């Protein structure tokens, strides 16, 4: 073998998290790995990033680099961009216990911390297992995954994301390449008094799968394959520029007629 | 029937939200032009959160603050969590609408994925009209911000606007006189920022500042950089789907090559 893939692997669940230290140990197998992950579990940071402060790193026994109060997305920036030298080969995220899928994915730490390292020399990985369980199967997915991009470069697409399902390795039917499906709005607010008779809110569960279709992640992940959906950060909606175009002129906004 | 610039004092039902915080002038500012024609409440979160994103609080219940005039703060609150608790718990009547704004500074090309005035108006993407993001290029001219955000609500109640569930809108930072139209724009791009910042504490350990975003990378003339570099507004239709599609089938075709996950 030529050259030695070097991976930074981050996670949304922290430095302790089984699936973070599962995949690490399996990676270790053929990889250099270097973990820079949050110092502990926390839930809900998405892609956002500490701008209002600086951040402090604490660095194991082991090598491990836990970022304090970093979220992922602040740990693949600075592990890119400052602790490993040179740059990694790659990003990977994972395992996370728990899929991301469909228009979820926004709202993932574990896509956040791939999404960072997407313009590295091979596309990033978000890594999540449908369940608690199997991290095994999750970490062969990966490394099978890994070895085929070190075979032949994948061209297009900067990112994948995949969810792995929750299943012995035997039972995994296979890989399908699929996009994200979609959920109903949440609308739940689970309201709580405290002792003192205040209202405090809790955000409620997100709202039912509606688009889950037989080319979704969701289907792919039901039937018990691997679903890769490649992804990117252009949010435009290319679809809706003659309308709204359209819109503007009947409406008289920007032009005087 | 009376010629007035708005038809009714309070026509729609506006959340307005931002990421700057209850404080910030751009809100403040948005909040006193939209209250002249429709029914506002500001939630908004009770600090500057730039760099909160599309961040949410899940592990914890969220406590209300109430100003004097009405506006509600989200104590530790997210742009997404004041959204999601306006529209789904707080407002009564719901809102038409979403507004979030006036950011100081753009959300233009791939940051806006990272723009927390941006997650709160994708929060309000399921309502009656599309949500707006409003950003002004620039710290000074909130005032003309506010005058575009009013010009495209007057126009969303003369005429429903159907397809596009969220707009983002870059205000250049000139006297409204010196704006040169609108136009609709994609977004463009950036090279990876890469700058990270050592600074020690007074305990000599060293901690990192992320550094400023990355230089241009596509600017093309249909972009919103570039709309906004000549003095237009930008306006970009947003979604919140992920998949690179056109990215469907050399994914597919690499994966059918390398045979990753096939027995053969
Ligand atoms: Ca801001
Ligand atoms: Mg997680």
């Amino acid at each position: 073998g030529m050259a030695s893939m070097r991976i930074l692997l981050s996670n949304d669940d922290g430095v302790h998290a089984p699936g973070i230290q599962t995949l690490a140990k399996a990676l270790r197998e053929f990889a250099d790995v270097q973990v820079v992950a949050p110092d502990r579990n926390r839930s809900g940071a998405s892609n956002s990033l500490t701008l209002e402060s600086s951040l402090r790193t604490f660095t194991f026994d082991n090598g491990d680099i836990a970022v304090q109060m970093g979220t992922p997305t602040d740990c693949v920036y600075l592990g890119v961009n400052a602790l490993m030298r040179p740059r990694p080969d790659i990003v990977v995220s994972g395992i996370n216990a728990g899929p991301n899928l469909g228009d979820d994915v926004i709202y993932s730490g574990t896509v956040a911390a791939a999404m960072a390292g997407r313009h590295l020399g091979f596309p990033a990985l978000a890594v999540s297992l449908n369940g608690y369980q199997h991290y095994d199967t999750a970490a062969a997915v990966t490394c099978a995954l890994l070895r085929g991009l070190s075979r032949e470069p994948l061209r297009t697409g900067r990112i994948l994301n995949v969810n792995v399902p929750d299943l012995p390795l035997a039972q995994v039917k296979g890989i399908r390449v699929t996009r994200c499906g979609s959920r109903h709005p949440a609308d739940k607010v689970i309201p709580q008094e405290d002792p003192r008779g205040n209202t405090l809110y809790w955000i409620g569960p997100p709202g039912d799968k509606y688009d889950a279709g037989p080319d979704t992640d969701f289907a792919a992940v039901d039937e018990g394959y691997v679903s890769v959906t490649p992804l990117h950060v252009d949010l435009t909606a290319a679809s809706a520029h003659d309308v709204v175009s359209d819109w503007l002129d009947s409406v008289g906004v920007g032009t005087q007629w």
